[PDB]
């Protein structure tokens, strides 16, 4: 983790994208009259975000040849389910969080009925924001695939499930797959799709994004017993030393399926994995 | 007369082949589904999966070919009910004499419950239908259910809810019992190859029918119909909307159109 190069290109990267989302995010729920509900959907959508969802979708859909513009309707739908399982799990039921990024979260603002139904919001205006805007730019098989993945990945198979089973280390990674790779899995395999690339590279990079979620959540634990006096984790069930080694796997085997893409596309993804590794 | 009777034998038909298709649509073997299934198939009167079916018959589709939209409409509703049974919302215990969802299995389960049930309705659909269907209606479908729910259909109808009149009272019913039921119209229409223009036709059955329902109740029951607008014009309101839907059923032979005039019929004669 020592190239500085990339690692500058990236974050400028990080930072170009996270604002082209943020503008888009913002004209995705107009502030249109009845007031009362836009303002409690904008509310936890358009609080600051590292974007990383969305990031990913855009960063996919370049690799494999494609626009940003493109790819920005279904990254904007990622980040709308992300933020409704977020405002979901502050929910007192339970996570019970005042805070959020250091704001007070949503039903800290609006109240618990609004909270939960500013979920609800979110969940449907993904679907919705992607289709309408996608459905006009890729095959209707596409857009119809594309559909069935994020609906797939919210699910009993995928976020609701790790949600609910977060309430031996075989466990840890369900919770971890279940929780954060299905979604971002969602995330690349939209990009590869908006994109136009192949069934080759939505199973590639499904891989890539998996491993990019499982580091991230172990990189999360050493970060943590690296960083809190106080600190179910890997440094814990495996050690900080074999979490490390674990991380520095999942962000091998992450890079590795970028191999034989052009460098240059390429690069920001292998910045990905290397910043979040680092 | 009998032919109330008629359609009260459709109804109860209609809503075991529903029943019988939502049971397969989660399947209890796991590895979350018990919660969601408590809820689902919990018994109702199905009446907007059964209006799904019946549009879909109407324009001469199959009753097969509309069972997995007809099957989401049913889980969006379950999902809605679920979290207005919630204590931060209506906070009931009971539901048909049975315990409510999060009192079985606890708040947060009935929360997340509810999530399920949305990505499954938008997951079902769209893996059945696609499938049957022509690829750009099923892309329209995906809009129709996905346009039923949100900010332009059930939940902006929640939230303005939970808050003189008339303008206030037409935007809750249209939009927290029209909505979802023209979904389950519309869908009908598309899975059974109609027209554009059978589809806007059925979507203001459906409104008319959905506002009906409400209408219908406030008269019953004597921020309403009655005390905003008076009982006489209720009456009056209600039975230019039962008629309203009847003209959408113009076109149709008659014996296909049955059930839908029977369904106008049976809400407005409650």
């Amino acid at each position: 983790c020592n190239d500085h190069n990339s690692a500058f290109d990236f974050k400028l990267y990080m930072i170009r994208k996270a604002e082209s989302v943020n503008a888009a995010l913002d004209v995705s729920v107009p502030l249109r009259e009845p007031l009362t509900v836009q303002e409690a959907v904008r509310y936890s959508l358009l609080a600051g975000g590292k974007r990383v969802r969305p990031l990913l979708c855009i960063a996919v859909c370049e690799l494999v040849g494609g626009d940003e513009a493109t790819a920005m309707s279904a990254a904007c739908a990622v980040e709308m389910i992300h933020t409704s399982s977020l405002i979901h799990d502050d929910l007192p039921c339970m996570d019970n969080a005042d805070l959020r990024r250091g704001k007070p979260t949503n039903h800290k603002v609006y109240g618990e009925d609004m909270a939960v139904l500013a979920g609800d919001a979110l969940l449907a205006l993904a679907f919705e924001h992607m289709t309408v805007v996608s459905s006009g730019l890729v095959a209707p098989e596409r857009m119809i695939r594309a559909v069935v993945e994020l609906a797939r990945a919210i699910g009993t198979t995928g976020l609701v499930a790790g949600q609910m089973i977060d309430l031996g280390l075989e466990h840890l990674e369900f919770i971890h797959l279940h929780k954060t790779a299905a979604l971002l899995e969602a995330a690349a395999v939209l990009g590869v799709i908006m994109g136009g690339g192949t069934e080759e590279e939505i199973e590639k990079l499904r891989k890539y994004a998996r491993c990019i979620g499982l580091l991230f959540q172990v990189v999360d634990d050493i970060l943590d017993v690296t960083k809190s006096t106080e600190e179910l984790t890997y440094p814990r069930l495996i050690g900080l030393e074999r979490s490390k080694e674990v991380a520095e796997k999942l962000r091998r085997e992450a890079e590795e399926q970028l191999l034989g893409f052009d460098p240059s596309k390429a690069a920001p993804l292998v910045a990905l994995a290397s910043y979040i590794a680092c």
